[PDB]
DNA sequence: GCCG
DNA sequence: CAGTTCG
DNA sequence: CGGCCGATACTG
């Protein structure tokens, strides 16, 4: 499909040179006029042409015009030599531009020295530990081995457990960065304080290896972010993040941890034009907004039976994961 | 960066 | 709280 | 001018 290949990719070293950096922003900015220029047809070939694609404006049909011309963005020859070294860094599971600009203001410039030298949080030791891991995707089957370990640990102590693997995986891709587990329960009430039980049968078994994100000593957990390893030769180590949600809330939870991000954002932007608000929880109507359209007033909560009523709701024709890439 |  | 993360 | 998703859910 990407017919602009040519550009949207001197634009992308550009964005995430931003949004390592972060310029986040700037890099929302190219983000959307890449999201965009690739989900065209024909290759731009005029100023004009550019410009009346939504997601670009001047300053961005200018960059791309030089590219259409001198095959090059002079830009691209003055980025920072900090960059490839911030992208290092914030590959990093739980370091963020925050913490690679430190490091770096720090004299680091290596894996070799955060791990010698750096201060670091359970997190990122457990990021970096992984560093090549966390940075591949697997193969979708492998995915289906991950969600189905899971189910059967969690219907082991209750069948009624309803258990979906989302993100990527549900979108149909052939390949997963992670593997998203989403459970709940039909009754509405049985789902309640089950990590404790998962976890457990899942650490039991040696299936998980490390714990990224997991409040256990609240019985309110709702997410466990980690890492888990199938059994056998040839195995990596790979994430695994997993909700547990009220069945009331099963659709909307359903349509977050599906995606794709870009999808769940620009849905959610939409609802706030409409004067309503989504999230993983619920979809609401007449909510209240100051004027940084900040959510003053909760308004109320719509009944969304299924992830279609979100879409009704919203006056959107209903999608398929598979059509939810933007 | 884009857009209203 | 600031930072980072999830989709 | 100023928002750009969510009153993310955690961490320390
Ligand atoms: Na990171
Ligand atoms: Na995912
Ligand atoms: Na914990």
């Amino acid at each position: 499909t990407n017919h602009n290949l040519h550009i949207t990719e001197k634009l992308e070293v550009l964005a995430k040179a931003y949004s390592v950096q972060g310029d986040k922003w700037r890099a929302l900015g190219y983000a959307k006029a890449i999201n965009a220029l690739k989900s065209f047809h024909k290759p731009v070939t005029s100023y004009q042409e550019a410009c009346s694609i939504p997601g670009i404006g001047k300053r961005m049909a200018e960059k791309i015009i030089e590219i259409l011309e001198s095959g090059h963005l002079r830009k691209l020859d003055h980025i920072s030599e900090s960059v490839p070294v911030l992208e290092l860094f914030s590959n990093i599971w739980g370091a963020g531009t925050k913490t690679a600009q430190m490091w770096y203001q720090q004299g680091f410039r290596s894996l070799e020295d955060i791990r010698s030298q750096a201060s670091l949080t359970t997190q990122q030791a457990i990021g970096l530990k992984h560093y090549s891991d966390f940075l591949e995707r697997m193969p979708r089957e492998e995915a289906t081995e991950i969600e189905q370990t899971v189910q059967k640990a969690a219907q082991a102590f209750n069948s009624g457990l309803l258990c979906v693997a989302c993100g990527s995986y549900r979108r149909g891709k052939a390949t997963c960065g992670d593997v998203d587990v989403l459970i709940t329960h039909p009754d509405g009430r049985s789902h309640r304080g089950i990590f404790s039980r998962l976890l457990d049968s899942l650490r039991q078994e040696g299936f998980l290896t490390d714990d990224l994100v997991s409040q256990e000593e609240n019985g309110q957990q709702q997410k466990y972010l980690g890492v888990c390893r199938l059994p056998g030769p040839g195995r990596r180590h790979r994430r695994l993040d997993i909700i547990v949600v009220p069945y009331s809330e099963f659709a909307c939870a359903l349509l977050y941890f599906t995606g794709s991000a870009h999808f769940n954002r620009s849905m959610r932007a939409l609802a706030k034009t409409k004067g309503m608000s989504l999230s993983e929880h619920a979809l609401s109507t007449a909510v209240v907004r100051n004027t940084h359209g900040c959510k003053v007033g909760p308004g109320r909560v719509l009944p969304t039976p299924t992830e279609k009523d979100v879409f009704r709701l919203l006056g959107l024709p209903y999608r398929e994961p598979a059509e939810r890439d933007w």
